[PDB]
């Protein structure tokens, strides 16, 4: 023994791969109520007859969401009785001796998913597997009702008895040091990025226009996504929990609307700002004074801060339903729950005004250089790329989010948790994003070259 690396070979964290862990009722690949990590609630198809053994089995109204505890109970349970079904049935038991250790999972796995009685009608390829012809029962496993129904989870472990080893579940572990690296990557851009944006203007006096101060305040915002937002929601990721408590986890939410709300209104402003810069130049400098300018800062952070805040920290951003309720209660689960009057009103407030805005002026921004005091020349095409990257990279980080934020509030289960959650850390991206768009101009060179070399 003495083995405490990551990944132990053993059918639980097996099964926790093909089943996946869900606290609430959903119907498997098939159709049939499924609960927890693979627990099979009822062949009747009325919710009603799956909430009625599901508050049978853990003994308490579970109104159809059980809590993380009850899951493993389940899990444990499920996996308890699928090995004592393998040693009171005539087929399975010998099979089960003749197998290794690996391979007796493989057949543990078909157990938790059809019962004793099914797995027994396995006749010829238990046959096969009881003289060990493991490629012959690969072959013939692969030819079944199980293989075309989940033929992922079936060629799983098909290749576990095919094999003997763990290879078509070891390759998990791959993934999670993988997002681990790109997680840090990504902390290091955000943090090392605009920590170089708000010196460059805090220190050199040909950087501190008008412009600039916005910009300023979008690296700011996006300073503390890297700082606050980011690590803790890899932490949360990572670690499969949230270790900082109940009060800290709304904090971290309402830091999240906070800067995600600033960093996306002071690019509407940013936008706004250069559309007069360039089309009225000379009154864009009468009226825009650096006092009005840090009013119209106040602004996006009053806005800010009310839209992430005020709601979140007096629990008006919250949901009503099971799950809500119980993750609202459990000191470590720190997920993310709103109502629909939240989930819509944050993405005007945050994206969708911001968005329209901004497809408003920068596209009127070309609009008006046509009608010009006068050739298919070179700078326009240049410009056309610049502000397609200025455009299409706000675009492409946060509208698949805000587009799945208003979504997983209409139709409830038709956007997996998994998918919101790199949406939303494709949206966390643009703010490393941000200081390689609006910082490429030649004073801004010159502080990056001298903020660096000398
Ligand atoms: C926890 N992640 C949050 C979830 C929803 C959300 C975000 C940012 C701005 C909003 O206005 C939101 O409604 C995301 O960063
Ligand atoms: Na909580």
């Amino acid at each position: 023994d003495a083995e405490n690396l990551y990944f132990q070979g053993n059918i639980f964290e097996m099964l926790r791969i093909d089943e996946g862990l869900r606290l609430k009722i959903y119907k498997d690949t098939e159709g049939y109520y499924t609960i927890g990590i693979g627990h099979l609630l009822t062949k009747s198809p009325s919710l009603n007859a799956a909430k009625s053994e599901l508050d049978k089995a853990i003994g308490r109204n579970t109104n159809g969401v059980i809590t993380k505890d009850e899951a493993e109970k389940l899990f444990n349970q499920d996996v308890d009785a699928a090995v004592r079904g393998i040693l009171r049935n005539a087929k399975l038991k010998p099979v089960y001796d003749s197998l290794d250790a690996v391979r007796r999972a493989a057949l543990i796995n078909m157990v938790f998913q059809m019962g004793e009685t099914g797995v027994a009608g396995f006749t010829n390829s238990l046959r096969m597997l009881q003289q060990k012809r493991w490629d012959e029962a690969a072959v013939n496993l692969a030819k079944s009702r199980w293989y075309n129904q989940t033929p992922n989870r079936a060629k799983r472990v098909i290749t576990t008895f095919r094999t003997g080893t763990w290879d078509a579940y070891a390759a998990d572990e791959v993934w999670v040091v993988g997002m681990g690296i790109v997680m840090s990557l990504i902390v290091l851009a955000i943090v090392f990025g605009n920590v170089l944006v708000i010196t460059a203007i805090a220190k050199f006096e040909r950087l501190q226009t008008v412009t600039n101060y916005f910009i300023t305040s979008l690296a700011c915002a996006d300073l503390v996504m890297g700082l606050a937002v980011v690590p803790f929601g890899a932490a949360h990721i990572l670690t499969k929990t949230w270790t900082f408590g109940n009060f800290w986890c709304e904090f971290w939410t309402s830091i999240d609307v906070l800067c995600v709300t600033a960093s996306i209104e002071t690019l509407c402003v940013i936008a706004v700002d250069r559309y007069f810069a360039i089309t009225s130049p000379f009154k864009y400098q009468s009226l825009l004074t650096k006092n009005k300018a840090r009013v119209i800062i106040l602004m996006v952070w009053i806005v800010s801060g009310l839209t992430s805040f005020l709601p979140i920290q007096m629990h008006w951003y919250r949901a009503t339903h099971q799950e809500a309720i119980n993750c609202y209660a459990e000191e470590t689960c720190c997920d993310f729950f709103t109502n629909q009057a939240y989930a819509i009103a944050s993405s005007i407030v945050s994206f969708y005004v911001p968005l329209v805005i901004m497809v408003f002026v920068y596209s009127r921004v070309f609009q008006e250089a046509k009608r010009q005091l006068q050739k298919f020349a070179l700078k326009e095409h240049k410009a056309l790329k610049t502000l397609g990257i200025i455009m299409g990279t706000f675009t492409l980080c946060w509208l698949p989010f805000f587009i799945v934020n208003i979504v997983h509030v209409i139709q409830d289960n038709l956007i997996r948790k998994e998918v919101y959650i790199l949406l939303n850390w494709i949206g966390y991206v643009n703010s490393g994003f941000n200081p390689l768009i609006y910082c490429r101009s030649p004073d801004f060179r010159i502080a990056f070259q001298e903020l660096l070399c000398l």
